[PDB]
């Protein structure tokens, strides 16, 4: 029925055999066959299928309202598998500010295999239509994006993709299936870095993919089996376990996000704040139309590198580390940690200023997170 | 010093911090930074590097006498990473009877990305020289191969590759580093399905890669980080644990292999036996020159499908399952399980007869394995 | 600062060495010594101390505002260790309705070792004073109790224990440290079946003990080391992980508990409801004075065995299984599952009627849990 | 049939449900019941029984030729459970040099519960007969003992126990079931610290118990369920995995033991050597009558503390750490590490001289272990 119930009872996460109320961890590579070709429960080799992996695959399919789930050894392994649906000479349209690892994979790996990519500003969906070439096969969209949280209209992207025969893909990592369901809006394939919110505890690197399309699912299964970027059973188990509390975690994070944004907007040492909940944010109305909650990632401007570093030193409850979606609140400086490759003038042009801070809101008490960040900002 | 000592004390498999005599399992995705960019021990994000994965990587590099190790989510993920060293338009020479998963990946995935492949009979190394095209970049060799155990001269392959500027790769799964060290013979890259002998216990799917080449290592690290087919920490730990007993297991397997082959050659219901220890086997002398032991995989002919199936039913200690390198002895019928896709007439032409049986010798008592298989053959 | 923050940042649950943001899993039994007797970080043998176990021990000590934590292989192993603080001839006072496993251990194991026990109704604390013998050494109190949720005044129990030289112990399983802190009220020792709420995911059997008393801690450490009921590192890790979401889970459970109790009190097929939040419940005022929330365990009466069984069959979201504190809502019938040993007439006398149902409220959506249980009650 | 085959195929270590060739890890606390009291496969609560624990229990029962197995959180938890078969006023006879942890448990824990113990020299079995009191209920024997490897006649001990109505117990840790089977010689109960050889990889703390006696098994099951010192599922799994290679490891260790003892006896810086394989060792003939191999623990005398410490510093392949039965060879000095509590004069009287060295032989190459220890002895 409701979302918090579906998180607990959706998917197959018990043992039919013993009745165990959690998925057994099948730390195994192969399976007895009673006769040649007769598989007791359909398992024959863990790369092809593993019962613990099958459990987390059924969870993500259920939560995204798809039919088929796939678990990969990382988010970028999921992305790489989806890109390998295409051939040399095929073309992909992506949003201009995709995740750095996605940008790296596409422009430094798959470009050597002859896949062509263009990065366009998808906040206006007619820019997608202009970029469509005769060779375009795929539209790949993150929303909201990192680190400036640009929003793309998912449903219009799906219609454009359908009209032009494109496979549509949404990287739904930042919103999670608790708040945004791209398959319900016509998207062909949805994927996640489960390393972030889904696992939720900073202790699994994993990617998840769901689709309702039988033929796309069969092609993904073939690629997964052939290139072998499969999630292991122990990580599959920890993913299933972490997903149980996804709703509670996301709701705590959202309460804190609202209060933190009020504080940031009021504070004199903060300039621009980037988050889709802000009413003046581009495509705010579009985000509310396609999601019923918010990501915990917020970016905001302080004055310069020195203020950003002192902010980090002065906070007691914001932890300096890579990644997002932890139970701890995380803090980082994109210009130094994710975009330090880009020359400074182009960084500034894109809005990645020296004093741009990104926080990933965790599940600490709301008042503590607000008060801690405010008192640290007061030291500026 | 000697091999069994190096298995125990080679690589870094203790905890410098606590002194723990086994590698801690870092079930973690990210790492505190004391200041922006300052990593306490060089770790920042588990996809890029994880201390448990680093441990198994240092073991495989040590055991193969290389400098750099890489752990992937499966054997075929390791193979896929190595193939991705090449670009569209590049050409690969492989032995004609490569592992089915390798054949599938190359001819159904990477061919769509414009990598060109030819499968040639490398048992004569001048067939490699004939196949070399202006676009050839890589020579990929398994030895001995599956399921007929064809042997390829590793050292001459390495010289040919050096002379023509080719990256040379050996799939060393069947022999393990305990018996065959391709990097010592001039090969650029050695790889393994650690799913088999290295893990040794049928409970991890994993691939391992080693090289001494700094620049190839840097390219593999970039591909691993970008396409994300990384082995998880729990599987990395179980791999390190299984490798400790590799020498004892391989030596038990070899004692049984010798006795089983004597029995098979003497038995009237057995026709041809395929194994590199047989003196009339093609390139027997070459195998002894490049290895100091034997794989546990043996193939042999019985009369037909019915005899093969009754053999399986009559054995008490041979287990019908996919994979090899278990502690249990495994039995299978290639024509029904690995080559059933190939039309029957071409199967017979290649020597994959209906009555071709493959066994993977385990670590059960030698006399039991010999006696069990003999009494089952007597029922034919 | 506030409770939800302390759950995330309290205790030592990172790796000082690598910076890993989660506790490494030390699957290890022993530790290198640089010289005889010099331990790098104080570890020498995992039974005596293990760094992953040390992490969960520091969490429970922090959450209960104690100084010393201890992790055992189960709740009853923790209880057994605490009982072994006493000698033959010593006497224990416990509440009359202690957990069945505690009753079993005391009256069928430790009674054979000459420990004497009396079970008294501690809802009136003067009954403790009357039961105190010259040989009494320990007062052991659960509050609230199972399955009728009787409440005992913790602070008065602590004063009585101090006045008469008794070691005071509270089994704080049902309330968790999120809502009730016995050490802050003068109790000597607090313990938990971490199998329930603390782990929270039905996937660890474990006991935890905390104290502020240096000398009691030293005696518990000696008993733990000597009788060896230690929690393993993998379970220790999963406990630390589950505790992160304890606050969010308990708060969801409490919202559902309030609404479910309203429904139960209004429903015509329900007679008596047992829960400390009900204002007419014995020692309701005492519970509010010593706790700032509620357990998720509720008991209530339907008509008979048949109604209880049909209730179970008609619910979609209440799961029939043993244990409590899961993310799933659990349902059971004490007279058939925990008290079937007791003759029926004595069952009825104690209030364990045939139609007494116990539910453990999980973290499903509140409206679903209320509506599901109501519609099932309507079928009666 | 033969021992190495029984190690692989004995016990139930596959999944009947999926066919998985390894035991699934049931990281779970509780189990769905289809109706009240109807258990799908007999499981209801993991403390009472867990399917992964059940697997390792069936292995130890099979390997010791018993009927019932029990897995505890440590060796001393197994010992404590067996001691709790007795009541206050009952008396136990143990060998005079039992393991220090066993001595500690008995004389500092269970003595407070009124169990009486006498430690006698069981190398002459008539000393057992003399020590038998009217209150004696149990005979507890280690053979061979630590650190001087005294041998006790198991079969005569069993007959004495039967004649006088005693429960007989053998701590079979040092020999393992691969070489010595006390239940076959009439002993009632056999137990192990699986922390040592059985796990074999220094990464599990665990105890195992086997018996053929239905009534003793029922009493052990009740004590295990009631005091809760149960082994967890992950450790149970690693135990099952480690036991697979027990035969190969023990045989490698035995080859090295023979050669090392030759070297030690010939070396001028070595005085007495203690090991049951030495023909002049007390009860050498008795050991050969009840075992078909040897423990890897050897003790030998050098001159003094300084020589012992320099020996440790000069070895490359002997590791200074607590415990035994690792894949690594371990070295220690009892007078400083296990018997430093005992005054020096009594240490010397018992034979625990300052220069007494204990080694636990691992699975490194035999020639390396011999040569390394010899060259280090030459520096004396
Ligand atoms: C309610 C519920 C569903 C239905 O989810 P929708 O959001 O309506 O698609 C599925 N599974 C479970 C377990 C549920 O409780
Ligand atoms: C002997 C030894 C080596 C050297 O191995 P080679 O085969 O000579 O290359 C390396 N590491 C360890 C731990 C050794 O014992
Ligand atoms: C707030 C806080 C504490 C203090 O907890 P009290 O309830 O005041 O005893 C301890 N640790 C952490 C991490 C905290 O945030
Ligand atoms: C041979 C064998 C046995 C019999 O063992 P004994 O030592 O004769 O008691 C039991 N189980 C298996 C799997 C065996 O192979
Ligand atoms: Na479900
Ligand atoms: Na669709
Ligand atoms: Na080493
Ligand atoms: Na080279
Ligand atoms: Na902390
Ligand atoms: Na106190
Ligand atoms: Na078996
Ligand atoms: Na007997």
């Amino acid at each position: 029925s409701n979302k918090k119930t579906k998180l607990i009872h959706g998917g197959h996460t018990t043992d039919d055999y013993t009745g165990a109320v959690t998925t057994p961890i099948y730390q195994t590579s192969t399976y007895l066959q009673d006769d040649i070709g007769d598989l007791r429960q359909g398992y024959e080799y863990s790369r092809t299928a593993n019962p613990t992996r099958s459990s987390v695959e059924s969870v993500i399919a259920t939560l995204e309202n798809g039919k088929h789930g796939f678990a990969f050894s990382s988010g970028v392994a999921a992305i790489s598998a989806v890109v390998m649906l295409l051939d040399k000479g095929d073309h992909i349209i992506l949003n201009s500010d995709v995740y750095g690892g996605t940008y790296r994979a596409l422009t430094k790996v798959f470009t050597r295999f002859g896949i062509e990519v263009d990065f366009v500003d998808t906040t206006h969906t007619d820019s997608i239509v202009q970029a469509i070439r005769p060779t375009t096969k795929m539209l790949f969209i993150e929303t909201p994006s990192n680190p400036l949280l640009r929003v793309t209209d998912i449903k219009k992207s799906a219609e454009i993709a359908k009209e032009h025969g494109l496979i549509s893909v949404v990287d739904n990592t930042f919103m999670t299936p608790y708040y945004q369901n791209p398959l319900d809006l016509g998207i062909d394939i949805v994927l996640h870095s489960a390393t972030k919110y889904l696992g939720g505890h900073s202790d699994v690197v994993a990617g998840l993919v769901a689709t309702s399309d039988d033929k796309l699912a069969e092609r993904l299964a073939f690629i997964s089996n052939s290139t072998g970027g499969i999630l292991g059973p122990q990580d599959s188990y920890l993913l299933v376990r972490g997903i149980k509390t996804l709703g509670l975690r996301m709701e705590q994070i959202n309460r804190s996000v609202i209060e933190i944004i009020k504080m940031l907007q009021a504070h004199p040492a903060v300039q621009q704040v980037f988050h889709p909940s802000i009413e003046s944010h581009l495509n705010h109305d579009v985000h509310m139309a396609q999601a019923d909650g918010h990501t915990g990632v917020i970016a905001f401007e302080v004055k310069n590198t020195e203020s950003a570093k002192q902010l980090i030193k002065a906070t007691s409850y914001y932890t300096l580390a890579e990644s997002l979606g932890a139970v701890e609140s995380l803090i980082s400086v994109p210009a130094l940690m994710t975009h330090a490759s880009i020359p400074a003038d182009i960084r500034a042009k894109e809005g990645i200023t020296d004093g741009l801070v990104r926080i990933s809101v965790g599940i600490e008490d709301t008042e503590d997170l607000v008060d801690d960040l405010k008192q640290a900002l007061d030291t500026l």
